């Protein structure tokens, strides 16, 4: 199909940005970054985005900038400005049922209790759509991942998210360069 999207999902705020539930975003920078793209105010869709290359292939890289729950009402309009078809999408996030640390990439399946995806999946009409999922680990037997994605990283699992951000973002070249996974070792 064509032109591509790339979309990392997190919430607003300098005081969100570090927290589990951004990983999309730190993920979208550092794409950006190495792309040398800026983000821009995106004004049909409300989000902002970030153009260039990755190999060749043209891009798309943005970032919502409502609350997570709202991803979609901004996505959609996102996909549909660029003509970008769902198999065509990828959305980048934390996930719940992963090993902290551990990457895993697919196109639809469940959404893991992933109240941003959930936005994604319904403003789409889809689960058919590029995900890549970065494992934060779970609260224990029983209930509430939502305070903990609302929670920065530990001093531990800080010293090791510069080099998953590192990784995903490979995961996420490679993903637009050849398609499928073999990019998922064991970060267990």
């Amino acid at each position: 199909a064509e032109p591509l999207l790339v979309v990392g999902l997190g919430n607003p705020g300098a005081n969100y940005a570090r927290t589990r539930h951004n990983l999309g975003f730190v993920v979208a920078d550092l794409l950006a970054a190495r792309l040398g793209a800026k983000f821009k105010a995106h004004k049909r869709s409300g989000a902002e985005v970030a153009t260039g290359r990755s190999a060749g292939r043209s891009l798309v890289l943005a970032k919502p900038r409502c609350y997570m729950n709202e991803s979609g009402r901004q996505i959609g309009p996102l996909a549909k400005f660029y003509s970008v078809a769902p198999a065509n999408i990828i959305v980048i996030h934390d996930d719940l049922d992963l090993e902290f640390g551990r990457i895993r990439l697919k196109i639809g399946g469940g959404e893991g209790g992933h109240n941003g995806l959930r936005s994604v999946v319904a403003a789409l009409g889809t689960k058919d759509f590029q995900r890549v999922r970065i494992g934060i680990g779970r609260p224990p037997g029983r209930k509430d991942p939502a305070a903990f994605v609302l929670e920065n990283f530990t001093p531990a699992e800080r010293a090791e998210v510069p080099t998953i951000c590192e990784q995903a973002a490979d995961a996420t070249e490679l993903l637009i360069e050849q398609g499928m996974e073999p990019a998922q070792n064991r970060v267990h």
